[PDB]
């Protein structure tokens, strides 16, 4: 019954954010390997969930246009100050990337050059539980795939939102709906493979271990090193899915992740090697190692230029 906005259709109930074009792509950011709940349903055409609600995004050159569904039998309205202030942190849109990339550039002729073409790759400030169980499906998979598997989750355990088109809209459920006794089982049959106990398993272990999501908040004011080691207790999450959530949900703009990307990225483009490590191949020293490397290169922002590449390694 209701449709997908677009701009031209229900001009009334978009409102507007000053954000140029440089400071965020929405096409190189939204579905780049950070959120998996993005979807351009018609051309330039964001949709997607942010915290129970429901947004399309577009832009211009100068400008950042979203809107809002409520859902809940409400009266449409543009977004109110509230909700627009939500976008804006979710965006980090008070960090200059303009000014981060020339610090970048600075010390570095490749990422000079990428940054050219790559222009807006900027940080989504994630929620931890979504960006958790998101990271977690992660392993030897892509980003389609990733993404199925977030959207069956949440339609399979969290509440709806609404409808628009032929697509349902789901919030991300809360931990005690993931940990419950049938959840492995039935992630497994949503297609989750081995994912799934990893799911069930670590939802069980922040309720019971960790005293729940309170926790997930403690260690985004906790240091990068203390977040990235407790997180590292939990099944199915190691050194690079860590640092995924640490660089997206946990306000760690250093956290470098290493994956087979950057990896790949570092002896390509920049020639490192490991040099203390006599072992020639990744390991999880080697890899400790290269996240150093870059910390050491771009400063404490290594987190985000990192993405830039990340982002660009994914386009040819
Ligand atoms: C396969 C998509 C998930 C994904 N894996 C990643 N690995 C690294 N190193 N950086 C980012 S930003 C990232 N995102
Ligand atoms: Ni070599």
């Amino acid at each position: 019954h209701m449709r997908h906005r677009t701009l031209s259709s229900s001009p009334a109930l978009w409102a507007s954010i000053p954000c140029p074009r440089s400071e965020l792509r929405l096409d190189l950011v939204l579905a780049s390997g950070q959120s998996f709940r993005w979807k351009e349903q018609s051309p330039a055409h964001w949709s997607g969930v942010l915290a129970d609600q429901v947004w399309t995004l577009t832009q211009t050159e100068d400008q950042l246009y979203c809107t809002v569904y409520r859902g809940d039998d409400s009266q449409v309205s543009r977004p109110t100050l509230e909700e627009l202030e939500t976008l804006h942190k979710y965006f980090q849109l008070d960090v200059s990337l303009a000014q981060l990339y020339s610090h970048w550039a600075s010390v570095d002729s490749h990422f000079q050059r990428v940054a050219q073409k790559f222009q807006g790759v900027r940080l989504l400030r994630q929620d931890p539980t979504e960006c958790l169980f998101s990271f977690i499906c992660s392993s030897n998979n892509n980003i389609a795939r990733i993404t199925g598997m977030v959207e069956r989750l949440c339609q399979a355990f969290g509440p709806r939102l609404i409808q628009l088109d032929d697509v349902t809209y789901h919030g991300f459920p809360n931990l005690h709906a993931l940990a419950g006794p049938e959840a492995e089982t039935h992630l497994r049959k949503l297609g989750l493979g081995y994912r799934a106990r990893y799911v069930r398993a670590s939802a069980k272990a922040i309720l019971e271990e960790q005293g729940g999501p309170a926790w997930l908040q403690q260690l985004r004011v906790a240091p990068y090193e203390e977040a990235h080691k407790a997180l590292c207790t939990l099944p199915g999450v190691g050194a690079k899915v860590a640092d995924c959530i640490c660089l997206m949900a946990l306000d760690k703009p250093q956290a470098v992740p290493v994956d087979v990307h950057v990896w790949q990225i570092a002896h390509r483009d920049y020639g490192w090697h490991p040099k203390t490590s006599q072992a020639k191949g990744p390991s999880p020293l080697a890899n400790k190692e290269l996240g150093n490397f870059f910390r050491n290169l771009w400063g404490p922002y290594a987190g985000w230029a990192q993405a830039v590449l990340f982002s660009a390694d994914l386009r040819q």
